[PDB]
DNA sequence: GCGATCGC
DNA sequence: GCGATC
DNA sequence: GCGATCGC
DNA sequence: GCGATC
């Protein structure tokens, strides 16, 4: 089983309605069962409906979803939208936390996995503000726990577009970071891989594993970003209008 | 006579020490008998030395110059540096405005000139904070006083970066700025100037006159940034090495 | 400092 | 058009 | 979100 | 290297 998070920059109705940046975007999204879809803004869910349009062409049912609501203290609202094939896994529950620890509070996903070792495991998505990052990481701790005890699952994949590096996130500041230094937790994005698509050299988008069945489940090595540049023989100006980051990914078995 | 207001992006020792740059610097320094230059970022006076030298090659008196002590709350800190040339006018005195209404509190230079109607005249230097624009620049109306009572002087100029269009300072904010509404001033950079060499139409950059004699003593449409971008005849590039700003000049008689 | 979209 | 973002 | 220098 | 800016 194939999980990706991508944040895709300002997805909404102008570059879903733009046929080549749709194109691109598909292409991506077809190597995924699981796929996390960060900084939809997209209030009536247009852009959202064409995606699914080509995704599900051919067969009505190749994909599916669970979209939260519009997240944000102020007008800048974004959701989290989890697109995933019905065929390969299925959603028991989802639920939103909320508590004001986050700029956009955390989307939760219960998945069944027939196919893989894990059989049932939970998914937090986090598009954290570049500005208060440390402390919404850190804050990733507390509803880990909150999971937990909700449906005593111990299997829980943290990931999204953290800015959990460069600027945002220094050296520092990582011992402050308790979803970083406790031992619960297996990091599969390194703070040396490059997950933007812009010039910078910066680990922002991370994928972080608790649980023994859902550790153990995990391909050795097939965590990394996924350079859509390189791969399909882009300029880095076509590849900044699809995403200025490049999707994480990780193989389950 | 021929002054001028220039704000030369991160004027230090890396822009100095370019041969090329520094050129159109010196270039663009010769046509004007004051000149205002803002965001010195040369703690040790390296910059400013090596802008002298130039300048001073034929004749030690060339230029003189007045330069402030570096400024800002924090680390960030900029000096404004007069450059004039000695045998057109001369220092009578000079004042640092202290208050906390500004991130750089204005220098006040008191010039007496010879050959012009206005004999003697002050210059307010204001590099405004991006983010504070609006009241610090409403903040100049209190600085025009000051400088009125300690010096009995009417004929007073406020020039520089104010940061006064676009995102910085609204339309609807025009109201609430004294140094715009009061009838005692003439704002001779219009709203509908351009003084960025960037793809932005700002007029960021203004001159502002108060006082009967000097406001009759400036040449009517001599005021205008001078875009050094189409008077050299170079590439945009090259024109940003230089600066991102034009100068704003205005000649008086 | 810059540039972009959304959603009014 | 422009504010709140990334 | 990005990129630049200074001044440690 | 990195923080405080523009
Ligand atoms: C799609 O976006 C790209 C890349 O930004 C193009 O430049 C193209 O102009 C857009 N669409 C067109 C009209 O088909
Ligand atoms: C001077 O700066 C310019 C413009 O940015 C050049 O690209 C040039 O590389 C610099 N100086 C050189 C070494 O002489």
């Amino acid at each position: 089983l194939k999980i990706a998070a991508f944040n895709i920059r300002t997805f909404g109705e102008t570059k879903m309605s733009n046929a080549t940046l749709a194109s691109y975007i598909v292409r991506i999204v077809r190597r995924y069962d699981i796929v996390l879809i960060q900084e939809v803004r997209d209030s009536h869910l247009v852009a959202v409906g064409k995606l699914l349009d080509y995704l599900n062409q051919d067969d009505p049912n190749t994909y599916h979803y669970v979209v939260s609501e519009p997240l944000g203290r102020n007008s800048y609202k974004e959701r989290y939208l989890f697109l995933f094939r019905p065929n390969k896994v299925s959603v028991l529950d989802t639920y939103q936390y909320d508590d004001d620890s986050f700029s956009r509070e955390p989307a939760v996903v219960k998945f069944s996995s027939h196919s893989t070792k894990v059989k049932e495991f939970a998914i937090v998505a986090l598009h954290s503000a570049p500005s208060d990052a440390v402390a919404e990481i850190n804050s990733l701790y507390d509803v880990y726990l909150d999971v937990q005890q909700k449906w005593h699952l111990n299997d829980v994949m943290l990931m999204g577009d953290f800015n959990a590096d460069c600027s945002y996130v220094t050296s520092s500041q990582w011992s402050s970071i308790r979803l970083r230094t406790s031992s619960t937790f297996q990091w599969l994005i390194p703070d040396s891989a490059d997950t933007t698509a812009t010039s910078t050299n910066c680990a922002y988008d991370r994928i972080v594993v608790a649980g023994s069945l859902l550790q153990s489940s995990v391909v050795p090595g097939s965590a990394a970003p996924f350079d859509f540049q390189a791969a399909y023989g882009l300029s880095n100006e076509m590849a900044l209008a699809i995403s200025d980051h490049y999707p994480v990914e990780v193989t389950l078995t």
